[PDB]
């Protein structure tokens, strides 16, 4: 499914307990996902493939395959894919009740 | 941390919302994790490395790196590591309130 700066594929759609969601995300080639935070949800990310700058709060990380991150609620985050390869991650949302994104 | 047939490393210990837990598991070389089910918890597994037979209910899967599985509550499951390499997975527990394993 296309979302402009990224594509997403839901995993086990409807089979996870209320409050949880899982998906594959691919940040497109050379794309920035700009600064945003979630009001309620937590996000766990497992990096499958590619490389990107991943920003959480004041820190920017060199995200590489095998890395795992946690983005807590009301924590700004962003991604800069500087490569021609998609930046692919396995995403688990927790305390998730629908879109709660604030874009800056 | 050693658990006999597997080793585990908690991830973001204490930072996840109540009801959720994350860890790295490594099923040891050549080891079987025998049939068991959870009363309440759901388990999402991302296979990092190695190969194993993963049983869920009546189905046995050839689990390989990149595969993702969901084990629902009160669903029997088991793993047979036939390789000398550890079977390494990223595990997210949902609807998780403590050890609720029934071993058969
Ligand atoms: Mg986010
Ligand atoms: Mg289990």
């Amino acid at each position: 499914i296309d979302r402009g700066t990224y594509r997403k594929a839901p995993l086990f759609e409807g089979e996870l307990p209320e409050g949880s969601y899982a998906q594959i995300v691919e940040i497109k080639p050379k794309q920035t996902v700009p600064k945003h935070y979630h009001e309620k949800q937590y996000e766990l990310f497992y990096i499958i493939s590619g490389q990107a700058k991943l920003g959480i709060e004041e820190r920017e990380y060199d995200a590489k395959p095998g890395d795992i991150f946690l983005v807590k609620p009301k924590t700004v985050h962003w991604v800069v894919n500087k490569k021609e390869e998609p930046f692919r991650l396995f995403v688990i949302k927790l305390n998730y009740f629908g879109d709660d994104s604030v874009w800056l």
